[PDB]
């Protein structure tokens, strides 16, 4: 038998993060994992994401093992890889103005990343910060009570079996979670769907095909080619059968062919994430195709999410009752990943729609589609154009879903409603991103000076604690801050902007976007969301602190 | 109880490099640690070109170059009062002087970089499990028993509580340099571990890219304990002293207030001089620090810790496969205990390098603020007693070069003797230069295979990528197809692969610069047979019928059968 | 070899190797002057970035202060601008690598007599008093007078 805080079943993306986080804020946790290593899957890497490495010191790290932006960019739908493209959409925000919306949400930017490396990077962090990892152990079973939970452990080295006593657990097994299936949560949706796909590693010098137009994927209607290291390493989706792969790149380049796996198209997520005690987190709640990027990164502000709030309850600084807002703020994040990945595998039968071709259909049917495509008609013109209107639609899936991305917006007991009215949004919330400063919010990126030097308005706010912000006119926040920690057992870094101060905005940004006057100030949660937001530094706003703080805290 | 090949006690560099061997060759290790994580001190950190090309063997070359700083940024060693104050001179570190630089680069394909044992461990840890070894952190080695048929070893889980039995036909004992597993084996030691009156490294955190980026270097070292070190942990940014609050000697050393300071952890470093004078001991194989332990003068340590796991993985793995005989586990002992020696007596007399420098300014060790201003005014001065003084320590600094990158030949000149090398009845040759400053590259059976560029497809490949991979690989011109015959007869016969590649005009492989013609010592038709681990095991002059019935029986004797 | 460069009195060392193939600095009259790393501010520079701006520029260690003066004495002698350099520890200007030290065949007090075309026109051993008035002779000499 054994006794910790948390005990993290999973160490893949969600339960390695959460162990990095608990650890980081003083909380002892152990985190076990059925399998020999991390996993041998997903590899768009989102701001978000970033942005919480930024906030935990291992974004330089991400960034030297990770493909830029830069190489991304080209997605090129085509007969073969050596034959003709039917055309380019620019994916991963590189058109100009997508590049654009994505600079000024955040100070993070895409990149891709192998799970296969990012699992690893972080489940050694967790370790060097605290953490207890141990790998071959499976879950059991377990069973709570008033004062915690106890759990069942098998051992695959030593053979033995034995128990973990332990304040609270975190279902981060896959999505064949048995954590979830024990807590009881209920789930909508099916896990496989209709055909799946095969997942054909390989390895073969590419960049005679490829250097010319960078992207990270290659698409064929004859099947998709994705690049796993620039120009070199490969997977093909759909024993030497394989070399379907020929047929894919359109025999002169030599392939040494890697393994091969299976992928199923689901399409579930639980309705409810938490069971007394039991808190589930990434797969093992929200089960869903790769259209998007969407499951990782999902899955690390899963844990970002709960960490902080745990470290809370677990030091009495707040009543178990902070617990649920996990449920309420990300429950519908995962229905809303869950729907959005499968509704994006729509965007490709209207390509065919467009060709004139059933689904499967054949070679002869597809070479008359190709000549119709050349030809010097109004039909033929017809069809370029609804090509192009088919191909353009499929970009949600691929790097225009900058609003499913971002555009969180809570509605729990952890946010303080300012009595603003919501604000919609003025454009469209799938494709776009709006800043809001509303409480609920995710804190907008700006950039200030400290020391003429660009610092980012998120580089301000993490490190496992609650900041205020506010500008010169504000300095009252200072003095109602310092009094509410005293008061409440907590730290409230206070970060006062402005010409004279460390902080200042050289730009004009803060004042720009923030919705409120330069006395008002900003409660950011450690998980840099909005909790409260004042107008001003009047004393009637003044004295709502010291609420909206005991009312987040459930005290 | 639990059952495995072979068990790997600890998981520093040579722990974890032979597990990442041992998986990749398809035998089933354990690997264990008593500690929660890697390392998190400060440790080492030059990554020298042997142990860099054996990433390249292993497919983690661009991984470590990745988070690595390059070479470009590690040139400039500077000696001062402090980071702030007055430089006495600087020395051209880790090779940047131009012809020191040229010597480096004909050497290897890899190059020199700085990359923390503090991001190199996990990066092995990782991969190792992922190619299929088995990894258990907070697992205590209590002990063991040997056998005829084995080693059965007692751990203590620090999880789970509980204590269990390991049974495995062999042990890497890899644990540091307080190795329990090389105290049960009966290892015999010479040298002392605590040698006078050592060190304390302070870690901290700065922003002194205004003090370095005009003069970029790997350290900064201070006369001011006479001596005192600031070595980059990540450019200009992330740091750690050598020599609670009173870590403001910080601030003496770099020699200012103004820059703020977040003091990291501090820890502890002795003077070590000792060695095992033989590593193995029926069915245990020590390793890295248990068998050389040294102080941190050239890199040595790490390196040299990874080279001895890249020895005998490939060796285990043939013995657990029935290929060879356990004979071949000998060699590791006979190639491998001279160069611990060899390098715990190259960093400890590296040391010396640097009272010559008090010497020249007329200081006694440990001087006082006064006498250390009078030093700095003799150096200033325009008479001819300073010119002496000047050149004094000129010639004083340049020596300790050779503890600061100058030590080439002591990183690459290794010559095996052993029953895994197969003599060719040539004359042993010397050195021309120096064989601790200078690498000599030779093709003479018992060194270490030359690099040189070839073409595949009109692209630059190296003559050390032809030649890895877990397996023997015999290298020839066209005059030499008759090796291609020779080799799978001698495959079929023994159970052993052997890539033959056939270097020249029509072939994949090419020497469009003629730099293979050059190198080998050897006629067209000649071939060199290379080990696993990179090492020339067999060489002959031509492919006559004398010369091709020699491969089979130097290949026999190689693998003791 | 030429009426513009004033001999020191040295053989003409050969070549060690090819001369087609291989460079040799010398520091002796006739050739070019050597490059070597000079730090100013800490700022790499080069030896031959101390010396052309169309005129005649003399080189030294800090021994050799007595040429600053002999310098000036000559420049206001004859109608001629000359950058005196004194490279050393405190100066601007200092070999910071001891190159310079190592590659000049002539010890810290010694001079070179750089031509504004970087060519050495001139070369003493030490600053004595003997190699001090020998300057203003190898001046006059170069041009003529």
């Amino acid at each position: 038998s054994a006794e910790t805080d948390v005990l993290i079943v999973g160490a893949g993306p969600a339960g390695a993060m959460s162990a990095t986080l608990l650890a980081s804020l003083g909380i002892r946790s152990l985190m076990i994992n059925r399998w020999r290593s991390t996993s041998p899957r997903s590899h768009i890497i989102n701001q978000r994401t970033m942005e919480i490495l930024r906030d935990i010191g291992l974004e330089e790290s991400a960034k030297s093992l990770a493909v830029p932006k830069e190489y991304m960019g080209e997605h090129v739908y085509a007969t073969s890889l050596a034959g003709e493209e039917f055309g380019r959409i620019p994916a991963w925000a590189s058109h100009p103005q997508a590049h654009a919306e994505h600079e000024l949400a955040s100070p993070s930017r895409y990149c891709d990343l192998p799970q296969l490396y990012f699992e690893p990077m972080v489940v050694s962090e967790a370790a060097l910060r605290g953490a207890d990892v141990r790998f071959l152990t499976e879950y059991l079973g377990h069973v709570e009570d008033q004062d915690g939970v106890t759990a069942r452990l098998l051992d695959h080295v030593s053979g033995a079996e034995y128990e973990v006593r332990a304040k609270y657990i975190i279902g981060a097994d896959g999505a064949h979670s048995l954590v979830a299936q024990n807590a009881g949560l209920p789930f909508e949706g099916q896990m496989g769907i209709g055909s799946g796909s095969i997942n054909i590693e390989f390895s073969a010098d590419l960049s005679s095909l490829c250097e010319h137009r960078k992207g990270d994927m290659y698409w064929m209607f004859r099947a998709a080619l994705r690049m796993i290291r620039p120009w070199n390493k490969w997977i093909c989706v759909w024993e030497e059968a394989k070399k379907i792969i020929h047929e894919i790149i359109g025999d002169e380049i030599p392939v040494e062919v890697g393994p091969i796996s299976t992928w199923t198209i689901n399409q579930q997520y639980a309705v409810r994430n938490t069971s007394g005690r039991v808190f589930c987190m990434g797969d093992a709640v929200h089960r869903h195709t790769p259209m998007g990027g969407l499951g990782l990164n999902t899955s690390v502000q899963d844990a970002y999410n709960l960490a902080w709030k745990l470290a809370l309850v677990l030091k009495g600084q707040a009543a178990p009752t902070l617990l649920d807002s996990y449920d309420a703020e990300r429950s519908p994040v995962a229905k809303q990943i869950v729907e959005r990945a499968f509704k994006s595998l729509s965007t490709f039968p209207p390509v065919f729609e467009a060709l004139s071709l059933p689904p499967a259909p054949t070679e002869s049917e597809m070479a008359e589609a190709l000549v119709r495509l050349k030809d010097a008609s109004e039909e033929g013109a017809k069809r370029r154009a609804a090509l192009r209107k088919a191909m353009d639609a499929t970009i949600i899936g691929l790097g225009g879903g900058h609003g499913v991305e971002l555009n969180q917006r809570y509605v729990s007991r952890a946010v303080f409603p300012d009595g603003t009215p919501d604000p919609g949004f003025v454009r469209d919330q799938e494709f776009f991103y709006q800043a809001s400063t509303r409480p609920g919010a995710h804190l907008p990126h700006v950039w200030l000076t400290e020391n003429q030097r660009r610092i980012s308005t998120l580089d301000l706010c993490g490190k496992g604690r609650f900041t205020l912000l506010t500008g010169l006119s504000g300095a009252a926040w200072k003095h109602e801050a310092e009094q509410v920690s005293q008061s409440l057992g907590i730290e409230l870094k206070v970060c006062v902007i402005g010409p004279g101060q460390e902080f200042v905005d050289t730009y004009g940004e803060y004042a720009k976007i923030s919705e409120i006057g330069e006395s008002g100030a900003l409660l950011v949660r450690p998980d840099m969301f909005i909790a409260f937001r004042a107008k001003d530094a009047s004393r009637e706003g003044l004295e709502q602190l010291n609420v909206a703080v005991k009312s987040i805290l459930g005290r």
